[PDB]
């Protein structure tokens, strides 16, 4: 059970078609898979779902909170409510043109953006509490794996590089970053990397502190802990698999991108996956190298 995600902070409408169309190969390849929308915008979701599951999910006043039970905010209540275990029972629906499961978004993730800075905060300050909050993300993964409901997850995030879609990446087991090469794309993707070094470190005391704290406090922590996919599926943390092109700075993006898969794990690799401009020619090459690193094994 593997989480890929394509992190940006440029942020726009072909990270997200990136994303769908790698999840459709990796579907092709003979693999259920999961995609979790968890960008407010909705993109993925308005994307792989038709009309008739659209207005299914947000179909008057107190009925509209029914849709809040058929997305993703769902696995969240019970982490809102003081619980520390998101809500394994979800249930996400097929999607006909991509052939993928997915767990349809929902605008109301603004409230929850806030539920994980403020735990994020918490966890700063040794919290055990909150710290096994900002897990939610591996925890999906493994109530997945652990009822083998699927073999890969998408994890798509928006633009915004904040206290929540931190919590994202410490979900996934690795991830792609997908630029623009123009001027302020690339300054962008600059300050990117400078943000991972940032935060990574900022999680490596969080992590180290709140567990050398529990521990003095129980022995079954060790246990306690499990639902959370700490370090991903071989423990090794968040991996770096490299970038995509959608010139100039062929060689700054290259540079930068070292950064950022040296700032993380050591598995990380810096490559260029491919550029994205009859058109499938271009994607399959992508698609296709984001699954053989995420796959070395036939």
């Amino acid at each position: 059970m593997r989480t890929i995600s394509f992190f940006n902070n440029k942020g726009g409408v072909g990270k997200t078609t990136l994303s769908t169309n790698v999840a459709h190969y990796f579907a092709l390849q003979g693999k259920r898979v999961l995609y979790v929308d968890c960008d407010p915008q909705c993109n993925a979701t308005q994307l792989m779902l038709t009309e008739e599951q659209t207005e299914s999910i947000y179909l008057d006043e107190v009925a509209e909170r029914n849709s809040l039970a058929k997305t993703v905010y769902a696995i969240f209540v019970p982490l809102r409510e003081g619980e520390s275990q998101i809500a394994a029972e979800i249930t996400p629906m097929r999607s006909e043109r991509f052939g993928v499961d997915v767990l349809p978004g929902h605008p109301a993730l603004s409230q929850i953006e806030d539920l994980m800075s403020d735990s994020w905060q918490s966890a700063l300050g040794r919290q055990t509490g909150p710290f096994r909050r900002i897990h939610w993300a591996g925890q999906l993964a493994h109530a997945m794996e652990r009822d083998d409901r699927y073999d890969v997850i998408f994890f798509d995030v928006g633009p915004s590089l904040g206290p929540f879609n931190r919590t994202v990446l410490l979900g996934c087991d690795a991830f792609v970053t997908p630029t623009a090469t123009d001027l302020f794309s690339f300054h962008a993707f600059g300050n990117l990397a400078r943000w991972f070094d940032a935060w990574v470190t900022q999680y490596a005391e969080i992590h180290e502190g709140n567990m050398a704290e529990w521990k003095k406090y129980s022995a079954d922590v060790e246990a306690k802990t499990r639902p959370l996919r700490l370090g991903g599926f071989d423990g090794e943390g968040l991996r770096y698999l490299g970038y995509t092109t959608l010139e100039r700075f062929r060689g700054r993006f290259a540079a930068e991108a070292e950064r950022i898969s040296n700032s993380l794990s050591k598995h990380s690799n810096s490559t260029l996956l491919g550029h994205v401009p009859a058109y499938a020619e271009k994607i399959n090459s992508v698609a296709a190298n984001v699954y053989k690193a995420l796959f070395p094994n036939e």
